[PDB]
């Protein structure tokens, strides 16, 4: 006859042990009899055995910088074994929460990037990217790329297909994410892709024109940036958008006493750039839209054009510009993800 054999996903004595994952006892030629698992102070950790007595694991959180003390007693025909291990979690030097866009349960446009933006620098960010599991429904490839330090965005070659699924898990709980950084919590996304819906704005034209699934169902006349502070053509996604929000240059960098600068109340507006471009309601240039630009960059319409604008387009969204004499939107403005070249994107720049 045999003696009982224990087995411990941890062994006596290890230090660093890392919290992204359970801790488990495995008995081999008889039973789990008992298993027990305390914090340096006498805790009891929760735990389940599996109803046919071979494997315990633990069930909750387990901590940093804890000391946690194992007992298990396997029995068999052949007898008893007991084993007692010591061993201690990661000591991170800091914590870094991650935040997730877009919401759960949303449904949005067929250019929202998932996001992923972080507290704090990440100095590793291959073992960030690991660290996230990606599901699509049809599934799709798509990639990482960093906008800066601490946001990553995930994104197909090309628009989202209408119908779409997609799940986000963010496992950085234990997770080293370099130079001492570990993950905070997990965090859980789930969102759906809706209707197609690209806006098209025509510096030749200066209509800004909605189409809903390849339909055009809005022809809006619109007012760009004037020649000195012109719209960058590009892809643009639709961002947030409010009944009524205060325009503060300083928010995108500028002061309100300086020359470019502003802080004007404004009605309708619906965000497409985090530097600061958005569609909003003019009443002071209604005589302007449709003929000549006299923005500060913002796509200029009609207030009843721009209620129409967030009544009808969501988050995720595209607007398009074309044929201004401005540049083109930045790759890694906030929102400008559409404008980076695919063979770069996929590359990524994890290093
Ligand atoms: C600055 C605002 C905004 C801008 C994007 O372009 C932000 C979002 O970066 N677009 C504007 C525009 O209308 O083009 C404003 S101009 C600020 C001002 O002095 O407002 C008065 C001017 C005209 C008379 C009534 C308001």
């Amino acid at each position: 006859l045999l003696v009982p054999k224990l087995t411990a996903s941890v062994t006596d004595g290890a230090v660093g042990v890392t919290v992204d994952a359970p801790v488990s006892v495995t008995a081999a030629d008889g039973v789990l009899a008992a298993v027990t698992m305390v914090n340096d102070n006498g805790r009891p950790v929760a735990g389940r055995l599996s109803p046919d007595g071979l494997r315990w694991s633990t069930t909750e959180q387990l901590g940093y910088n804890r000391r946690y003390t194992l007992n298990a007693t396997a029995l068999g025909l052949g007898g008893a074994a007991t084993r007692q291990l010591t061993f201690q979690t990661s000591s991170p030097a800091h914590l870094t929460m991650p935040y997730v866009m877009p919401g759960d349960g949303e449904v949005v446009g067929v250019g929202e990037p998932v996001a992923i933006r972080f507290d704090e620098n990440i100095a590793d960010r291959g073992a960030a990217e690991k660290a996230i599991k990606i599901t699509t429904n049809p599934p799709v490839e798509g990639a990482f790329y960093w906008l800066n330090n601490r946001e990553v965005r995930w994104r197909p070659e090309h628009f989202w297909k209408p119908g779409t699924a997609v799940d986000v898990a963010v496992n950085t709980y234990g997770v080293d994410l370099g130079e001492g950084m570990f993950g905070e919590d997990n965090v859980q996304t789930h969102f759906t892709i809706g209707d197609e819906v690209i806006a098209t704005a025509d510096d030749n034209t200066k209509i800004l024109t909605v189409r809903v699934n390849g339909e055009v169902v809005k022809s809006m006349p619109t007012s760009m940036g004037k020649d000195s502070t012109p719209t960058a053509n590009g892809i643009y996604i639709v961002g947030s958008r409010y009944k009524h929000i205060i325009m503060d240059s300083s928010t995108y960098g500028v002061p309100v006493n300086s020359p470019n600068g502003y802080r004007t109340d404004v009605d309708w507006a619906t965000q497409i750039s985090y530097s600061g471009v958005f569609v909003h309601s003019a009443p002071w240039s209604v005589g302007a839209q449709g003929h000549t630009n006299t923005s500060h960059g913002c796509l200029n319409v009609s207030p009843s054009n721009a209620q129409w604008f967030y009544d009808h387009v969501k988050r995720g969204d595209i607007v398009e510009v074309v044929n201004t004499v401005g540049g083109t939107l930045p790759g890694i403005d906030g929102l400008g993800d559409w404008n980076i070249p695919w063979d770069q994107w996929r590359a990524g720049n994890a290093k």
